[PDB]
C-alpha cells in the first residue's frame, strides 16, 4: 500500500487514524464498479457473514447468498441440520424470495409472530399450494385472540407468472396498496414473492451461485476432535466453503488440523484463522490453507484487550498480514469489529479480499434470534441469549460435572449485548445496500472499476488524535 | 508557510493541532488592518456564503453584498428566479437596508410572521409610496387575530433624508424609542431605513460593488448537461462569479465542463472544486478554473467519512492546494466546517484568499428557511428542511420512477440538523461583525495591515492532544 | 524486552499505550502453564495483597496464603496483634477454610452480621466442639429480633472426615441443598468445612507454604524509630517477607534503614520502594535490598500528580527498574494501580516477579472492614474510612498538640472512596481467579509455559490514542 | 382446561389463565398426561409445541371419591390440582383443596 510523503507512524495504525485522499477519477457513477471478489469464495460483494449462533441463520443463509454473499454455518450444529440448511438453501429461487405461508385454521397469534420473521411484511395464506391473501400489520388489532388465519384475510393481491422481468413487476406493483407481488408457477402453485425494492436489487445484485446453479454456503468445524471426518461430513452434505477457526490460529493444533483436512484433497477452498501477524498467516498458508483469517482483539477496550494484554490494531495487522499472503498467492480476511461501511470500505483498501461482518447483522429479521421488544416497544434481538445454551450443548462433551465445573471456573460469561432494531434498516437487505453504497463511493472517490484496482491505486494518509475533540 | 523549529509531524493536521504564535507587531488597533482580498472576487471581506439552498437567500444576498462579502445561488433555481434575485439585489442603496413593509388592510398574523424576516425589528407601514408608522414587537398581544394592521400602527417614527450622513443619523437616535430611521426619498416615497448599529456598520465596512456601483451577487451551476448553456444564460443575467461544485471536483467530467465554460471566453472569474490534492487543483486551474475550491470530507466523525474511508484534514489540504495554486497564479477557497472564527483565521493565514461559510449562516433571520419555535420557544430553523424538496425538483429530470428508485436505492438521506437562533447574534450582520473582529485580531496578534502580510509573515506551532483533556 | 519494528516513541508508555502481539504457541490449555514466581517470595502465583490498613485483614491473608498469594500486614500495628495474627494464620490448614463459628445462646443479630464475614453463605453452630448445624441467608426474616441462634438452625448439614480427597467431596455436594461440607476431626470435633468451588480451587492452586507446611504471611515496618528493633521483633514474631515501604522510596533515610535492616542478617527477602529509575533500584539493590518496589503516583490524574509534578507511567518505570535490577540479581515489584488482569499481565511481560494489588480487594467479604449497604442496598466498604483513624493513632508519637497541628496543616485528607461489592465476584477468591484466567490466557496467547518464559517470548507493540475514540 | 399435543404453547399460555385453577392438562386419546402451569413458558422457544415442557407428576384419583380423602391427597402435592379420570381411565375433571 502507498502512505503520504512523511507519514511513517512508530505505532500500529487502527480505522481512526487513516483516511484516503481522493485521486484522479474516471469513473462516470456508482453502477461502473464490480464488487466481485477474487479470492475464490464465489461472492460478487465483499461482504461475508460470521459464523455465530445468533446471525447465521437459515433465512439470513438465502437473503444473503441471493444477495451476492455468503454465510458460514456454525461448528456446533449437527450434520443432520446442516444437511436440512444445505438443501432448503440450494432449493431456492435466484430472484423471487420464500413468502411466510400460512395455512388455514392457526393461531392469529402465530401468524402475527410469523409476520416480523421477513421484511415483507406480509404473510401469504397457502391452502392446496395455492395462495388465498396476505396478512399484513394491524390485522390483529381487535380482532379475537383466538382468530384461525382465515377470518382477517385479504384477497387483494397482484398475481404474475414467474419469470416475468421485475422491469414489469415493478410497474405492476405503482399503484398497489401492498408492496408485495406474489408469483405463482404455471400450474398454479405458488413459488414465490417479490417487490419493488426486491426488484431493483435483483436488478442491481448478482447472486452468487455454484457451478449448479443453486445458492452458496459456508460450513465450519472446530478444532478438537476428528478434523477430516467433519470436513468430509460437510463436503459431502454440499457445503461451498469451509472454515477452521479459534481464537488463536498461530497454534501447533491448528497447523494439525490444517494438515488434516488438506491432506484429504476435498477441493474446496479452506479458510483458517486468526492471526494478526506475518509469521502467522505465512505458517498457515504453508500448513495448506488459501485463505487466512485477520483479527485477534482489534478494540483497544475489548473482552479480550481487558483480560489480557494480547492484541493488535486491525488495519496495520490486515495490511501486513494481506502483504505477507499476496506473496504466497493466498488471501485475507477482515474479522475485527465492522459497525460503519468506512470499516470495510479500509479493510478492502488494505488487501483483503472479503470483510466478514459478526454482530452487526444480528439486529435484522433475517437472524436466527427471536424479535422482543423493550419498554418502549424498541425492536431488539438478544446477542448471545441462546447461544450459551447452543455452546454448552456441544462443550458437555460427555465430561463430568468435576470436569465442567473445572473447565468453566476459568471461563468468562460473555455478556448478552442487546441490539436496537433499525426502524429504517429493518433488513439485511437495507444494511447490504448501504455497505455497498459506502463501498461504492469508495470506488469512486479513489477512481477504480473493481476491488484490485482500488487495492492498486489507493493512497492513505495519516491523522492525529486531537481531530476527535 | 513556515512553521517552528522541530515541529514536522508524521501526519496531516486539523485546525485543533495548529496554533499561531505572536510576533513583533506595530498595528496600533483593529481597525487599522484591511481585509480586501485580491483573488478576483471583489469582496472586501474574506467571508463567502456557500451555495446551499437552506442559507442562500435574497435578503442573505443582499445583506452580505452590502456588509462586503458575496453569495452564490445555488444551481438548481431556474433561469428567471436567479434573474429576478439579480435584478432586486443589483437595485438595492449601499448604504440603507430595504425594510419590511406593510400595507394597509393586510391580516396582522401576516405582519407578525413578516416582522420575523429581518433584524430590524419594526415593519415600516406604507401607503401611495409614504410611509404610515412601524409595527413593532407586543403590538399583536391582546389584539384581535384578524386585525387588519391600520388598527395598531405607532406614527412616531424619525425621519431624515436619502443621503444624509450616518453620523448625524446615529446621533438622531440618541434618544429615539425605536432604533430604527426611516429615511424616505426628497419627493416623500420610501427608499429604507437604517439603525446606529447599521449606521456604524456602514462606516466601518465598504460593500462590494461591481463596476457599476451595484451590490455583487454569484451563481453556480450543475455538472450534468450542457454547461455552456447555464454559463451563458447566467452570465446574461449579471451573474459576476459563476462556481462550478461537485462532491469530487478531480474527476475527467468536471475537466471537461471547466473546459467547455472557459472557451466561451465570458471574462468571469471561475471557481472548481473541490479538490485537497495539489494535483488536482493544478488540472483544475491547467483545464481554465481561476480559484480552486478545497475541503472533501474535513471532518473526521463527518457523514462522508463514516460512509467511506476518504477525506483529508482541512488545514494540511488547504495548505498544500495554495502552495501548488500560487505558482501557477490562482487561488484557492476554504470550503470546510467553520463554526468559529479560528478556523476562518488559520484558513487565511494557511493561504486561502477566501473562506466559505456554510450551514452556520443558516441560523439567522436573512436565511430563506422560515422560523418556527421549540417547545421551549427556542428559535431555529429547519436545515435541509425543505432543500431536499427542492433537491429532487431537479433530480427528476424527467426519468422514470424505476430510474428514480434505482438512483435512490443507494442515495442516503441527509438528516435535518435543528440549528438554534443565537439571541444575542440573530442577525447575520452579527456573525460577520464576531468573525471579522476574530480576523483582526488575528492581524494585530500577526503584526500585519493585510491579508497577504498576515500570510506573509505568520508563523504557526503544532500541539499534542493531550490538551485537551 | 523486544518491541515491534519502527515503535520507538519520544514519550512513556502507560498500560493502554501497548499491546501484545500473538506468537507461535504450543501450550494446549490454561492449565499447562506454570504461575510459580521466582523472586524468593514463595508465592504460587504473581498477586500480592497491599499493605494497607483496610485490605490487609486476618481472614484476607489466610484465604490468599491458601490460594498461593501472599499479605504483607500493616506497619503501624502493635507487635502483639502482629504476632496473635501470625498464630493465627500458621495454625491453619492448607485445603479447609476456617468456616464462621455460632456459639449457642448468642443473639441473632450477631449472627446474621458474622454471616457476611466470609464467602462461604452458612455459619456452623457448634456446641462442645461438635457442629450442630448451619444458618443461612433469610433464617433472620421474620423471626425475632432477639432470636438466642439455637431457634432457627438447620441440622442437615453433609459431613464428611477430614482429609477425604476433595474429589469424593465435590460428588457428595451434588445434589446437597447447601453448598457448605462441613468436615470434622477423627474425635469429632470441628476443623472446617470445603464447598464445590473451594474443592475445584484446591485441586487447581497450589497453597504458599514456608518450610514448616505453615501457610506464608509478610510484615511491614515503617522508616522512623529504630528500625532493627522492629525488624528483629517481627523475624522472631515469625514473618517470612519483610517490606520497608515508604512515598519516596530514593531517599538517604531508606538507604540507612535498609543498611540498619540488612546488617542485622535476618536471612529473609528484603522489599524496598518504592522508585521508577534506574538510579534508585540500582542504589537500593546496593544498600542490602533483595525486591525492588516499583511505583511512584503512576496515574495521570491521580492525587499524587495534581498536588505535584512528580510521577512516571507505570510501563515504562517498570521496564527500567526490570533492565536495572536483573543485571544485579535482584527483583522488582509492580505497585501500581491495578484494576484489570491487563495491568497484570503487562506488568509480569515487563519483567516484574510480583504484582501487589491494593484498592481492588478492599470490595470483599474478606478485607477487615466492615460490610455496609447503600439506600439501594448496594453492599460496599468504605476505603479508608476507619484507616485515618488507625493511621493517627501511630502518628501521634507522642507530640504536643501544637506539633501534631503544625504537621496536620500541610498534610492533606485522603477522601474515603466508595467501592461497590461485585455481586458474581463477592469473595476474593473469585477475584484470584479473574485475574489467574487472565495471565493464563496472556501466556497461552504468548506461547509460554511459565513467567520468566514469558518474560522472555513476549513481543510488544504501540497504539495511538485515537483508538479510544 | 384441556391441552391437545403439537399445539402452540402461545395458545397454552393464553388458555392457563381461563380458569383459577392455574394448571392445564394435557389429553391424548381422553387420558391425562400432564399439567402445563406457570413460568412453564419463561426462556422456551416461543414456538413449543407443548409436548416439550410437560409435567407428569400430576395426582390421580377415580371419580366418586370422597372430597375428604381427596383434600388429605393434596396435603403434601406440589401442584394443588388433583386430576381425576373415569373407571375407563379417560378424563372427567379436576379437584382442589379449596375446591
Amino acid at each position: 500500500v502507498r502512505f503520504l510523503d512523511g507519514h511513517t507512524p512508530a505505532y500500529d495504525l487502527t480505522y481512526n487514524d487513516v483516511f484516503v485522499v481522493p485521486g484522479r477519477s474516471d469513473v462516470a457513477s456508482r453502477f461502473d464498479v464490480d464488487l466481485s471478489t477474487v479470492d475464490g469464495s464465489g461472492t460478487t460483494i465483499p461482504v461475508v457473514v460470521a459464523n455465530m449462533t445468533a446471525v447465521a441463520g437459515r433465512r439470513m443463509a438465502e437473503t444473503v447468498a441471493r444477495r451476492g454473499g455468503i454465510v458460514v454455518l456454525p461448528q456446533d450444529l449437527p450434520i443432520t441440520a446442516v444437511s436440512e440448511t444445505v438443501d432448503f438453501v440450494k432449493s431456492r429461487d435466484l430472484v423471487v424470495d420464500t413468502p411466510v405461508t400460512l395455512s388455514p385454521e392457526d393461531s392469529v397469534s402465530d401468524a402475527n409472530a410469523l409476520l416480523h420473521k421477513r421484511a415483507h411484511g406480509a404473510a401469504v395464506v397457502v391452502f392446496e399450494g395455492r395462495p388465498i391473501g396476505l396478512v399484513t400489520e394491524a390485522n390483529c388489532a381487535g380482532v379475537d385472540r383466538f382468530a384461525r388465519v382465515r377470518d382477517i384475510a385479504l384477497s387483494d393481491f397482484v398475481t404474475a407468472p414467474v419469470g416475468t422481468d421485475p422491469r414489469e413487476v415493478f410497474d405492476l406493483l405503482e399503484h398497489a396498496p401492498i408492496d408485495v407481488a406474489v408469483m405463482t408457477a404455471p400450474d398454479g402453485t405458488l413459488a414465490g414473492v417479490l417487490t419493488r425494492t426486491g426488484a431493483i436489487r435483483a436488478g442491481i445484485y448478482t447472486p452468487a451461485v455454484d457451478a449448479k446453479g443453486r445458492l452458496r454456503i459456508a460450513a465450519a468445524v472446530g478444532i478438537n476432535g476428528d478434523v477430516g471426518a467433519k470436513a468430509q461430513a460437510l463436503a459431502e452434505a454440499g457445503a461451498d466453503l469451509l472454515v477452521i477457526d479459534t481464537a488463536h490460529g498461530h497454534q501447533a493444533k491448528m497447523l494439525d488440523a490444517i494438515k488434516a483436512v488438506a491432506s484429504l484433497d476435498l477441493g474446496l477452498p479452506l479458510v483458517a484463522g486468526n492471526v494478526v501477524s506475518a509469521e502467522g498467516t505465512r505458517d498457515l498458508i504453508e500448513a495448506g490453507a488459501s485463505i487466512v483469517k485477520v483479527g485477534v482483539g482489534p478494540g483497544a477496550m475489548c473482552t479480550t484487550r481487558m483480560m489480557t494484554g494480547v492484541g493488535r490494531p486491525q488495519f496495520s495487522a490486515v495490511v501486513e498480514c494481506a502483504a505477507a499472503a499476496r506473496q504466497l498467492g493466498g488471501h485475507v480476511w477482515a474479522d475485527g469489529g465492522v459497525r460503519h461501511p468506512r470499516d470495510v470500505a479500509l479493510a478492502l483498501a488494505a488487501g483483503a479480499s472479503n470483510v466478514m461482518i459478526g454482530s452487526w447483522f444480528a439486529g435484522t429479521y433475517e437472524s436466527p434470534g427471536d424479535l422482543l421488544f423493550d419498554r418502549d416497544d424498541r425492536p431488539y434481538k438478544e446477542s448471545y441469549g441462546m447461544a450459551s445454551k447452543r455452546a454448552v450443548a456441544a462443550r458437555t462433551a460427555g465430561d463430568s460435572s468435576f470436569d465442567r465445573a473445572r473447565k468453566g471456573l476459568f471461563e468468562e460469561g460473555i455478556s448478552t449485548s442487546r441490539m436496537s432494531l433499525d426502524p429504517a434498516r429493518g433488513g439485511v437487505e437495507d444494511l447490504l445496500d448501504h455497505i455497498t453504497s459506502g463501498v461504492r463511493s469508495t470506488c469512486t472517490y479513489v477512481g477504480a472499476a473493481n476491488l484490485p484496482e482500488l487495492h492498486e491505486k489507493v493512497v492513505l494518509g495519516v491523522q492525529s488524535a486531537a481531530g476527535f475533540a
